[PDB]
């Protein structure tokens, strides 16, 4: 059995881009197949168990979709933790504004679960990835500039470290910026090694 195909089981353009770039030396074929599930149905308090339940639910949906259009499938789920609050994608500009403003002069975590499955098998491997990003102080003006670009709406906690203004206020990251953005290749490399 020679596996040459990766099923990219996410709608994230960034994730798809990194996967093709980093894993094109191993895989010939990259198939886009987003899970498109109702994530609101899953509600665990622990963000590690939360993201894991969602990544596994996403994998189930992807493998089902694969049956009707040898391979490995990958899914992901990621949330932000700020203080005691678990944050997903913001529901409005107002909440996003609030989210971004709160990152000034402090630390913010991301918690994720990556899942991997060889299509046709029953074992779904999972791995967690956690980051912590530390910002210097910034004011309402920088908040509005980031908001105006709109990409923040599509990230957990409205956290966009790649944003022109946000980037200028990052002091350090424990982890990698690719991890904060939702796809650290080292995590996928570790899961592949566990086959
Ligand atoms: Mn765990
Ligand atoms: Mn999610
Ligand atoms: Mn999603």
């Amino acid at each position: 059995e020679e596996i040459r195909t990766m099923i990219i089981g996410t709608s994230s353009a960034f994730r798809a881009n990194v996967l093709r770039e980093h894993f094109g030396d191993r895989f010939r074929n990259f198939v886009l197949l987003p899970p498109d599930i109702d994530e609101k149905a899953y509600r665990a308090a622990d963000p590690f168990e939360l993201t894991e339940s969602i990544a596994r639910a996403k994998m189930k949906a992807v493998l089902e979709k694969a049956r009707q259009h040898p391979a490995i499938a990958l899914t992901f789920d990621q949330v932000v933790v700020k203080g005691d609050e678990v944050r997903e994608k913001p529901l409005s500009t107002e909440q996003c504004r609030s989210f971004i403003a709160s990152y000034s002069g402090g630390g913010v975590r991301t918690v994720a679960t990556y899942a991997l499955c060889v299509v046709g098998t029953e074992n779904v491997l999972v791995a967690h990835n956690e980051t912590e990003t530390f910002f210097s102080k910034f004011g309402d003006d920088i908040v509005e500039r980031t908001l105006e670009r709109g990409a923040c709406m599509n990230s957990a906690g409205g956290l966009v470290v790649e944003d022109e203004d946000m980037s200028r206020h990052v002091v350090r990251i424990v982890g990698t910026s690719y991890g904060v953005r939702g796809m650290e290749p080292a995590v996928v490399e570790k899961l592949l090694s566990q086959l």
